[PDB]
């Protein structure tokens, strides 16, 4: 009955595989054309009909090419996702915020009539990786119209979080020894306010490149955190509440959230 939702019916695994079932197309974004970021690659399903849409940050050093696989994973299952370059790789958080911000808003107003028609203006999302994760916290914390927020392996100087309202999921890395968990991840976690749809998800023999030396893990929960929030669709909701033993234990080390999320 929800507008909103799209493709098939989910089962577990499928989620993991490699492809999502929504055919895809590119879309190249040259810095020329990049007015507050530094270009990037939109990906969207081929299927005319209108999706949210979410924009991916990459962090310190890196690219581009860091987090692409996840982008276009993420649009093979029914959204318009642009994964940026930064002005510079060495661009710090809260810029990385404003450049997420302008990467949304080239989607909906810059982009070629193919792009802007899949797009609903109105659902949108943010992630990122790192100071890109950090990025879409302070995004979040700015922007409470967004659907959805999610960090992965975040880094931020500021651990205090207590304002955004926006669901996040934060996706930490047990072995992260450049952004701890003990330290950022688990910090914003507790900062986020009790009263918003929110969960943490730890990775189990993970570094900090996982979101880039990867897989399966991140690619479902995000997915499925995306469709819950950006879609409203309630089917996706059996994959995060209780969240089991999840996409799985020592492959997943621990789950909190405030499930189930206003059924």
């Amino acid at each position: 009955a929800n507008p909103y939702e799209r493709g098939p019916n989910p089962t577990d695994a499928l989620l993991e595989a490699r492809s999502g079932p929504f055919s895809v197309s590119e879309e190249n974004v040259s810095r020329l054309s990049a007015s507050g970021f530094g270009g990037g690659t939109i990906y969207y399903p081929r299927e005319n009909n209108t999706y949210g849409a979410v924009a991916i940050s990459p962090g310190y050093t890196g690219t581009e090419a860091s987090i692409a696989w996840l982008g276009e994973r993420i649009a093979s299952h029914g959204f318009v996702v642009i994964t940026i370059d930064t002005i510079t790789t060495l661009d710090q958080p809260d810029s990385r915020a404003e450049q997420l911000n302008a990467a949304l808003n080239h989607m909906i107003n810059r982009a070629s009539s193919t792009v802007r028609s899949r797009i609903d203006s109105s659902r949108l999302a943010v992630m990122g990786h790192s100071m890109g994760g950090g990025g879409s916290l302070r995004l979040a914390s700015q922007r409470p119209d967004l659907k959805a927020a999610i960090p992965l392996t975040p880094w931020h100087l500021n651990k205090n979080w207590s304002s955004v309202t926006v669901p996040t999921l934060i996706i930490g890395a047990d072995l992260d020894t450049i952004a701890p968990v003990a330290t950022h991840a688990k910090p914003f976690y507790n900062s986020l306010p009790s009263s918003i749809s929110k969960a943490y998800l730890e990775l189990d023999g993970a570094t900090h490149f996982a979101p880039n030396i990867p897989n399966k893990i991140i690619g479902k929960y995000s997915v499925a955190w995306l469709k819950r929030f950006v879609d409203n669709d309630t089917r996706y909701t059996q994959f995060l509440c209780p969240g089991p033993r999840d996409g799985l234990f020592g492959e997943v080390e621990e789950y909190r959230s405030t499930c189930p999320f206003y059924p």
